[PDB]
């Protein structure tokens, strides 16, 4: 997987301080509908690798990070730019739709 896995511990280096925008997928190990977005994210990570990084955070095992960023529904996607959560996406989408939301902030 072109996507990366992040934790509470790794979040600051992996996501926050990244000079490249990161799309973070807040998901649950025990939620099946929350895993539906994974393949699409995988396609995106490979296809748009120069423009964007894709990260996956398991809210089940990293509760504080999920709470700090105020994730209320799963799956949730938050785009991080220069350390800030600049974009929040709820309701799982198709690829074209997801890419359209992201284009406002990401080139290509
Ligand atoms: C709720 C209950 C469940 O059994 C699986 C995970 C969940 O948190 C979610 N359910 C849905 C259903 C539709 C879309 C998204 C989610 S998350």
């Amino acid at each position: 997987s072109a996507t990366i896995k992040v934790t509470d511990a790794s979040f600051a280096t992996d996501v926050l301080s990244s000079n490249k925008p990161v799309l973070v997928d807040f998901w649950a190990t025990w939620c099946g509908p929350s895993k539906m977005v994974a393949p699409v994210l995988e396609e995106i990570a490979t296809e748009r690798a120069t423009d964007l990084t894709v990260a996956k955070l398991d809210v089940d095992t990293n509760p504080e990070t999920a709470r700090n960023f105020q994730v209320v529904s799963i799956p949730t996607l938050i785009l991080f730019k220069d350390g800030q959560p600049v974009k929040r996406i709820v309701g799982a989408k198709g690829k074209a739709a997801l890419l359209r939301e992201l284009s406002d902030v990401v080139p290509n």
